[PDB]
């Protein structure tokens, strides 16, 4: 009743093992090694969690826990100024400025301790498992469908994070991560049971149907027989007995099959010339290959032959094929080039618009996330973990409030 | 009765699957992959939002708040000076500044955090579901008309929009955020109404008619019965025989068929060349292929034969076609190239024209949508979220503001 077989036919197949290789293969498809790589998610996912963490501090816990400090050294400006006895401020300022810097950098090492101990939790989970992001990203290669299958229930990451937060000692150790962990636990719960709640369906086992009349998608697991929900980022086109994908492998297909066609004619011709001496026969009127064509002869001459070895040349449409392969992906998945001053290609990387316009939609819909933030820049793809965490410090919350401590402290030293 | 039917004919379908690479692919066709892209219309609809929420800010409720701030620090100008009791007054002018400073960041991160909220709300709807523009920007290079259809009901954007602003807690934390809340409310709801209410019609389902004597445009949807509005942006040519449109697929469509039928002529000729020995037989005067031309010779005798195995080339068309294409996309868009020192197309972005040609009329027309301001500029297109957040942040009121409360309020502390 007007229903159609999308997936499991042997096009779809060929598509995909076109993705291996298994006809032909070119420098240009290599790019797409980087396409698929899963460093832009977890690199979001850092940034997610540390503007989560720091977002929750506050001036009061900061505040407590460094006057805690001061008294616990016994160092209070009266009592450090009736030691020294002498009006010399750059000296005295200098010695509150140090001390307070040293309390500030044990306080940043410790935060930072933290908030890879609470990263390292969430990260095998983004490129394996539930929800695995290369396998996302080939479904776009090869359709842009990405059948999703969802279930309810806790898993390997709410336990991970459940083991990993309720004994921590730095949460009793200081306040100001005992109230912002207390705060930023929930949201940490939704995104782990989001991470484990999800499942991308397997490229082989899948079953997809399509209506044309109502435009509807059916998703079908066979072998649990669970009912999916498909999403379609790139929509199709329907033109009698065909079904149109616009997927890059689908553009580039018309092309690779004529040279791999191509190809093995050239193989053939090879193999035809490789007799160097050939003979033809003939009727009488009354290494080595001989043709006997007496057979056809019957009151008929032989009027002419000819020879012409021909042998096709097929290295322009492979380097045609290479540049085209090359051009389209970086064009298509918005990918970014550095070079050298003549040197090509020192590093490859997402573009900005390439996480906003493919790592947004995955945590949004594919992951059903409960927020990120602001999305990461591509320049912060290239920066290691650690200036990550550095940078997000410089402009975030807690900064400021070190800074107005800091000054209070040292003018209210001068001044007591 | 003088009706002409348009749109699903045999040509128009062929050009769609010409978009599709149906007949051949090239370097320069990729290019039309950035055209497509969603980026422009939502860095749009992020200005907007952002140049609606802060010009809906006021002076007094700002005032209000630094005071309440003060008041809750207890940090008045004649406590701190009855506090410090030295008439330093670049010092006590520095403090003050430093607490202004710290006041003013939280506050733009509190905005920054509440207005990337409200964006996410519309963001989805762009790209893909009803009034998708990539489907929009498709019926522009196939055709140059655009089939809309119109209902008026509230949808996701507009239970989204509900949800987030009735719950949000920054209206009670703050009295200015809630005013400006309150007061750029409605626009939002009238133009989620705006995104909710229009669907621009799919291009395997909707019929069109034209007829020359009154020169109107009907679109019908056949499987509701629905019957919908056209928009023209580049009329087409009624030469009385046909309908001659002047998208760009319809003046580069003769050149990539006559390649086509090279490539396939040229394909033919190689196959013929597989066999290298040839033979020509005759009829008596009373790997391999043989040419029996017996049947056809009587009262005859066999003069000459000729040998001339010609196989046409047809890289240098295929160059030719991808320039071409390359060349008539980049000026008909108004597509922008950057390049590196020697090195060519480091990125690929809208110019300002390209924005305002087309991504104005997007909005006003086909979305009629109630107002944006001022557009943005082609470099606000490369910029990420929080550059251009920053952007618009600078250049209005609230600065304005701000700066002003910040001299006055130094001012008048050192002057006491």
């Amino acid at each position: 009743d007007g229903w159609v077989k999308v997936h499991p036919t042997p096009g779809t197949m060929l598509f995909r093992e076109i993705l291996h290789g298994q006809l032909g293969y070119t420098e240009g498809q290599g790019v797409y090694n980087v396409v698929r790589s899963s460093e832009a998610t977890t690199r979001q996912l850092q940034a997610a969690i540390f503007h989560a963490l720091l977002n929750a501090t506050t001036y009061r816990d900061l505040e407590a826990d460094w006057l805690g400090h001061v008294a616990a050294r016994g160092l209070q400006p009266q009592r450090l100024v009736r030691r020294y006895r002498n009006a010399r401020e750059a000296d005295i300022a200098g010695v509150a400025e140090r001390v307070f810097d040293t309390w500030r950098n044990t306080l940043r090492t410790t935060l930072l301790d933290f908030a890879h101990g609470l990263v390292a939790c969430f990260a095998p989970g983004g490129p394996s498992g539930p929800s695995s992001f290369p396998k996302y990203i080939d479904w776009l290669t090869c359709l842009g469908l990405v059948p999703i299958l969802r279930k309810r229930q806790e898993g390997g990451v709410t336990q991970g994070l459940r083991a990993f937060l309720k004994q921590h000692p730095l949460t009793r150790q200081l306040a100001t991560v005992a109230e912002a962990a207390e705060r930023a636990g929930p949201g940490f719960f939704e995104l782990a049971l989001a991470f484990d709640s999800t499942r991308v369906a397997d490229y082989d086992r899948v079953y997809i149907y399509y209506n044309h009349r109502r435009g509807d998608w059916l998703v079908r697991d066979p072998i649990s027989g669970q009912r999916g929900e498909c999403l379609v980022l790139w929509p199709p086109l329907w033109t009698g007995d065909r079904l149109v994908f616009d997927s890059p492998v689908q553009r580039l297909f018309p092309e690779i099959v004529a040279c791999h066609s191509l190809r093995e004619h050239a193989h053939v011709c090879r193999l035809r010339n490789t007799a160097s001496v050939k003979v033809l026969l003939g009727r009488k009127s009354d290494y080595d290959i001989i043709d006997v064509s007496k057979s056809m002869d019957d009151d008929t001459y032989v009027a002419n032959s000819f020879q012409h070895p021909y042998i096709p040349s097929y290295a322009q449409d492979l380097e045609r094929l290479s540049r085209l392969w090359e051009h389209e992906l970086v064009r298509c998945f918005k990918i970014l080039c550095h070079r050298n001053n003549q040197g090509q290609e020192t590093s490859i990387s997402y573009s900005s618009g390439a996480i906003a316009a493919f790592v947004a939609p995955y945590f949004e819909s594919v992951l059903r996330a409960p927020r990120v933030g602001a999305p990461i820049t591509g320049s912060d793809v290239i920066l290691g973990e650690e200036e990550l965490w550095d940078a997000v410090f410089k402009k975030t919350r807690l900064q400021t409030y070190l800074t107005d401590i800091a000054a209070l402290f040292v003018a209210d030293v001068q001044h007591a």
